[PDB]
């Protein structure tokens, strides 16, 4: 018993190793009670109050300012411990804020959320062929992909769900009887050169990444110039890496079900940031379309380090505060683009998804097979 | 290093002793997840929100629900662990909650915040002796002053700050012109009766609580329907208890100035709960005013024990995370009645306040020589 608390322990604030500067690493919260105080002595006393809009929207940026403050107090760091375990707790401070955003959401109704949302931004209220198919958002499913190949480890995890959802992007064409998309950038560019790239990228990289020698010395202990500036820079590289394997061959039916929900969970993320985008309708190059997905791109990096311990290792006995927060997240939005986007469907084709996980199963246990069978062979 | 970090989760996060039903201590957080999300399936799914003042008070409440749920899960249980630690984990979210409600009202200007207290409860808008003397807020007074009594465990300090108070919310009479209330209440009825019998009666079950020998059984032990229900009662009960003693007969000027600091906060949220009142115009029954002062009573009993371990063990080396919530909001307060109640005075008399702290450390000085002649007598 002592061991699931002290395995829940690594799961959730990991904690620093080597501490040779410790300047980073000491508590100083009497400095941080007094900044929080004397800044706000300066935000009342000071700050023009006269306009009620203005009132609201830094009020709002300092209800947030102030609960990532509580996020570096309280909050637990997830597994990761660079390049410093406080900005893993406000990336999980900011988690529970939008978790709370969602449950906010799920009570109002459709016109005030949308007139929420044109408070946000007014303008809301108001809205050779393959060099353009690359933009500023192919870098976004090309470095998304490159992320999430990093910590899922698997040509067949990371192709069943680049090809599947794409295919399912695909599908929703009669969502969009307007714009006059074709096919091929769904089909050949994304799976093949966006993600198909991006998923080749971030397996290089994972696999240099544990085969190299971490040995951290020490930024005083270097004595060149040049000798600082890299050890500075290689802070924000990961100091460890975990050889990731999902599957055994041995594989309990319990370590099949909890990959194939991973990649239900996972599969399900694709599919309400298409429907949040549609729904409410805002473009991609909103904030409100590229902030949400840097944000959810940042929940899943501690997300899949969770989930994977938590499914192999036998001594874990609880899941991570940050892979259950994902998990409501994940749900949460679910049930926002079911209860606000009743009006875009007449026919609903849950076939498709009905259809969309039995492909899913009958393709991991095809991974079952493939590692089985070539260990014996 | 080692002994900073074990003695600051005896502060922060107290574990639990003698785990004998271990179902109460075992957590089931994924049962949780999916509560949580079967709870907001249905609340979406089939609640009727054709009502936008409906649908944003209940998701005030749902927000409030599941912020206290994320406190369960991540937010550290204080030195407490009695009836279980996850009561004092949503205290502590509920304090988190009040601190960022009132880094809020900090930037709104004073018709925002009567705006928003109005649509709190619309009723807000239009707003021989012995015995009267005497209600259900003489109840309140009593009891919270035992609380106080119980984990100050001083004379000095409890009648010290009595005194100054009920003197200075006397002085405060300019500021209530139109009532007919008289010295006679505040400095008799007020220190004799209500806050003296409060403090006696804390002085001696804290007397009574120190001398006890806590040897808990367990609950499955006992075989006499009698004993069952007599250590259920007793789960209710603090499990042990720490002697304290502020001053030493050597004491260190830092542990006289510590508890100076002390002494100054406790009167600095005497007069928030003043000053808010009389600002922000609510009548003693409402519960605005009592449900404050009930919240502020239950967020500081682990304040004050964190504050001691702080203060007197050589070895925390950092303030508990509640200490912390609890000087911001005590300080936040403060800031508030500054800001907003600048027109309920014309000549402002704070040389009557100047006045309130050196006659608390002299008091407290008065302390320091009778400790240290009794020791020596
Ligand atoms: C916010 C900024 C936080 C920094 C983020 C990244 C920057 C690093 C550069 C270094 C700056 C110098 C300060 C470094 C902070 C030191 C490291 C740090 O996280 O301490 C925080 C408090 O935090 C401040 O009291 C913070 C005090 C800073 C006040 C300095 C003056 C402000 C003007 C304490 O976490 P810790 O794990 O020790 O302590 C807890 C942890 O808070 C919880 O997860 C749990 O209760 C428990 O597991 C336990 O581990
Ligand atoms: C409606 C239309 C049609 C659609 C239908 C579709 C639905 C079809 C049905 C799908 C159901 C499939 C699941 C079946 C049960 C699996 C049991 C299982 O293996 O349990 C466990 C793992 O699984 C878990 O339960 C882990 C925790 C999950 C909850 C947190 C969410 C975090 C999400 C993060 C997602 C990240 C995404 C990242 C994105 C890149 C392991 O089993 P165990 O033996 O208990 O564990 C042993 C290990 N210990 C306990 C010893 C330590
Ligand atoms: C304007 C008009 C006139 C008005 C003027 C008035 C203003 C006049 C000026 C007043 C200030 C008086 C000087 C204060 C000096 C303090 C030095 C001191 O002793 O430090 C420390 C304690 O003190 C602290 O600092 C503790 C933490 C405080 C912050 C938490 C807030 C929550 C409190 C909750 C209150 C609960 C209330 C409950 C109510 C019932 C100890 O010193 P150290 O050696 O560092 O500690 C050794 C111990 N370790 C470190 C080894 C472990
Ligand atoms: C004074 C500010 C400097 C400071 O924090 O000194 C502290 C020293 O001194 C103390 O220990 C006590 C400081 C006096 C009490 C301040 C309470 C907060 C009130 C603010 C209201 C605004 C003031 C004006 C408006 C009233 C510095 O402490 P630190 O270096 O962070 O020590 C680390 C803290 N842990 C980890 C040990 C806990
Ligand atoms: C940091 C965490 C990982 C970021 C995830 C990828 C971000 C993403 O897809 O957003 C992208 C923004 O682009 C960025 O913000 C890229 C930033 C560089 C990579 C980081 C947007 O990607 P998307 O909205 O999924 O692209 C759809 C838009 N088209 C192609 C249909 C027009
Ligand atoms: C509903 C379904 C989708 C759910 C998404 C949920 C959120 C996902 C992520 C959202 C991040 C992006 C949100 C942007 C909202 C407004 C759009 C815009 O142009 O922003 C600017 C503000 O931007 C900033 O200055 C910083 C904003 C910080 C926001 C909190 C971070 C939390 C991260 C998590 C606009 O500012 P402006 O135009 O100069 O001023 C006009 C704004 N007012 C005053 C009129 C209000
Ligand atoms: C199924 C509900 C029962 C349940 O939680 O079983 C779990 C067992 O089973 C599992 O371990 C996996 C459960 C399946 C995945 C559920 C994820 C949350 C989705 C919900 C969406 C709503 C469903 C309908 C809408 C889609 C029960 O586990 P537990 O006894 O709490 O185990 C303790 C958990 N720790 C501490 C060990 C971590
Ligand atoms: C639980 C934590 C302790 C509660 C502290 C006492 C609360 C308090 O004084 O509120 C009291 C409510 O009364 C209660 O709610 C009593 C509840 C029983 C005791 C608990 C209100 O006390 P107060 O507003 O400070 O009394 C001023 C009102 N008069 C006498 C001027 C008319
Ligand atoms: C500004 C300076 C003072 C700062 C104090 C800050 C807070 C301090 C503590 C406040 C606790 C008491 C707040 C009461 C507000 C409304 C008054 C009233 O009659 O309440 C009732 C609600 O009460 C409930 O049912 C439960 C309310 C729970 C509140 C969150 C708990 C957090 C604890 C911390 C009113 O309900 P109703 O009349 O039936 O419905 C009308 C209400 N709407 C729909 C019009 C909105
Ligand atoms: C701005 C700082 C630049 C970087 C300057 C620099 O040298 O940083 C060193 C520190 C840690 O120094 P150590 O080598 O003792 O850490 C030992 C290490 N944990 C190990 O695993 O060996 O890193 C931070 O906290 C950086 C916080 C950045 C927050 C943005
Ligand atoms: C502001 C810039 C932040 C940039 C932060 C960054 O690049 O490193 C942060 C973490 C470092 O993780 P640790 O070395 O603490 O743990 C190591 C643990 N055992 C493991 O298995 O990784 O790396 C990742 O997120 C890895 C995915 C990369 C995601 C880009
Ligand atoms: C409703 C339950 C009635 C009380 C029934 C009862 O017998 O209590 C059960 C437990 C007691 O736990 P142990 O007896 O193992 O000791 C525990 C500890 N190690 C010690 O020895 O002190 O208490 C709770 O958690 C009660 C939670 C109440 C939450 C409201
Ligand atoms: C819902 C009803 C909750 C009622 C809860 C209750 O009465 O007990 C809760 C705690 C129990 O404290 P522990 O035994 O965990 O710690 C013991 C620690 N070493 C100490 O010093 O106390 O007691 C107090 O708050 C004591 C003040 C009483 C405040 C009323
Ligand atoms: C893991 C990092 C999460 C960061 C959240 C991203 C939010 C950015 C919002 C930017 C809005 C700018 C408007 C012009
Ligand atoms: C330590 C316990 C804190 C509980 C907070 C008290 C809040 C109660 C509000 C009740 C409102 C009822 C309106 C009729
Ligand atoms: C422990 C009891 C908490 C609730 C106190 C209720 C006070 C009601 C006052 C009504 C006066 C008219
Ligand atoms: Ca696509
Ligand atoms: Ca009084």
């Amino acid at each position: 018993d002592v061991n699931y608390k002290m395995h829940f322990r690594m799961i959730n604030e990991q904690q620093v190793e080597d501490i040779t500067i410790d300047f980073f690493y000491r508590p100083h919260t009497i400095t941080l009670l007094s900044f929080t105080i004397v800044s706000l002595m300066y935000f009342a006393f000071t700050r023009d109050d006269s306009v009620p809009e203005d009132n609201i929207w830094r009020g709002i940026l300092s209800v947030i300012f102030f609960f990532l403050i509580i996020s570096v107090l309280a909050f637990p760091n997830g597994p990761f411990t660079r390049p410093h375990p406080a900005l893993w707790r406000m990336v999980f401070g900011l988690s529970v804020l939008y978790f709370l955003f969602l449950v906010f959401l799920l009570f109002l109704n459709f016109e005030q959320v949308k007139s929420l949302m044109y408070w946000l931004d007014p303008n809301l209220r108001y809205a050779e062929r393959i060099i353009s198919h690359f933009d500023i958002f192919a870098f976004g499913h090309f470095w998304g992909w490159a992320m999430k190949a990093l910590l899922i480890r698997s040509y067949g995890l990371c192709w069943t769900i680049s090809i599947t959802w794409e295919l399912t992007e695909l599908f929703f064409m009669h969502l969009l009887p307007n714009f006059a998309e074709c096919w091929w950038d769904q089909v050949i560019l994304d799976i093949l050169l966006c993600n198909g790239g991006g998923i080749w990228l971030g397996m290089v990289v994972c696999r240099f990444l544990e085969m190299r020698t971490y040995h951290w010395a020490s930024f005083k202990d270097i004595h060149t110039t040049t000798g600082k500036i890299k050890r500075a820079v290689l802070q924000f590289t990961p100091a460890s890496w975990t050889y990731v394997r999902w599957f055994d061959p041995k594989s309990s039916f319990q370590r099949v079900a909890g990959v194939y929900l991973f990649m239900i969970i996972w599969q399900l993320t694709e599919l309400n940031t298409f429907f949040l985008k549609h729904i409410f309708v805002f473009q991609a190059s909103h904030p409100l379309s590229w902030g949400r997905i840097l944000f959810i791109g940042g929940i899943t990096a501690p997300t899949v380090r969770q989930y994977y311990a938590y499914l192999t290792d036998t001594q874990c006995k609880r899941v991570g505060t940050q892979c259950w927060v994902f998990g409501v997240i994940g749900f949460l939005e679910a049930i926002v683009c079911i209860k606000f986007g009743q009006d875009l469907f007449s026919k609903t084709q849950i076939l498709y998804v009905v259809l969309w996980l039995l492909c899913v199963a009958f393709t991991t246990f095809l991974c079952l097979y493939g590692m089985i069978w070539y260990a014996e062979h």
